[PDB]
């Protein structure tokens, strides 16, 4: 249903929009690490979150060290069991190339065109698929202007020559925090956004006038990751500040999904060790995080 009503996604004026130019907002959950944690990442488990959370998009981060593509190649056949149910279910889903300890997207520059080039030229032809090119870029030494706008720029080409016009999300600087860099110096492709990446557990006002600011000069931002947990993961739950991001993204119309779907004994992960990894999770089956999540994707 999903899909087949908003169709081809893209970018107008900033914003989100359906193959009818009308707003849309995606809301959903992210994987784990597809190296750790993919037993959760199947058709059965996504239809349960389609039909009993109401998600509409989901995202599978694929880490390319700690584990994971760049040690064992194997995880890109999860991504691709992800995007087929995806399409089986009429859902979006986010192809997540997931940097992190590896902190300037130019050091697997070589790997992420081989691995977009593939993935762009199995799914290019359907609406579902949005490509997250570098989940967060981080360190001093790694900036919007020098180090990840000049990736960006090899790898949405490599994208474009399979798929010209799905959404493209580009990470930015500090663990894609840095959207004021960006905003000010945007990329050319018509269907790019922007990351903004936020846990709970930070104290938020700056840098929800940060988005803001991002916004006011005609950027598009999706928030592909956010936890209401600390920034380790870990460290509670911080409710009441993960609400007011909830209202925020709500008036500014901004698409999210949730780290993370895993029974990891931290705080934002969604599922209790006893949960099925096909789905069908009772109350006692969901974290705090977990129930807090399906709470706001389902009243959407
Ligand atoms: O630390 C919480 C998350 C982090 O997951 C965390 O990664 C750690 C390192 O792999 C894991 O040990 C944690 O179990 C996981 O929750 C995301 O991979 C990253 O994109 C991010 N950036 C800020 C926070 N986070």
């Amino acid at each position: 249903s999903v899909v087949e009503e908003h169709g081809q996604l893209s970018i107008s004026n900033g914003e989100l929009v359906n193959e009818r130019g009308e707003q849309v907002q995606l809301k959903g959950m992210s994987s784990h690490g597809l190296q750790w944690y993919g037993q959760f990442v199947n058709y059965e488990s996504m239809k349960w979150l389609r039909d009993d959370w109401g998600i509409n998009v989901f995202r599978a981060a694929m880490y390319t060290s700690s584990g994971g593509y760049i040690d064992d190649p194997s995880v890109k056949e999860k991504v691709k069991e992800a995007v087929e149910a995806a399409i089986d279910l009429d859902i979006y889903v986010i192809i997540d190339w997931h940097i992190l300890s590896d902190n300037d997207p130019n050091i697997y520059k070589e790997e992420a065109k081989d691995f977009f080039d593939e993935m762009s030229e199995l799914y290019g032809d359907y609406p579902n698929v949005i490509y997250e090119i570098a989940n967060e870029p981080n360190g001093s030494d790694v900036t919007w202007g020098n180090q990840i706008k000049p990736y960006a720029e090899e790898v949405i080409p490599i994208i474009r020559n399979n798929d010209p016009n799905n959404i493209i999300i580009v990470g930015t600087g500090t663990w894609s925090q840095d959207v004021h860099h960006a905003a000010d110096n945007q990329l050319a492709d018509p269907n790019v956004m922007y990351a903004f990446h936020f846990y709970a557990g930070t104290h938020g006002q700056n840098l929800r006038d940060q988005v803001d600011y991002a916004l006011d000069q005609g950027a598009a931002i999706f928030v592909s990751e956010w936890g209401t947990s600390a920034a380790t993961g870990d460290g509670g739950v911080f409710l009441d500040e993960a609400q007011v991001w909830i209202d925020f993204m709500d008036e500014r119309n901004l698409s999210w999904a949730n780290w993370s779907l895993t029974h990891k004994d931290e705080s934002s992960a969604a599922l209790m060790p006893g949960a099925n990894p096909t789905g069908g999770w009772t109350e006692a089956e969901l974290s705090p995080s977990g129930t807090f999540v399906r709470e706001k994707i389902r009243e959407s």
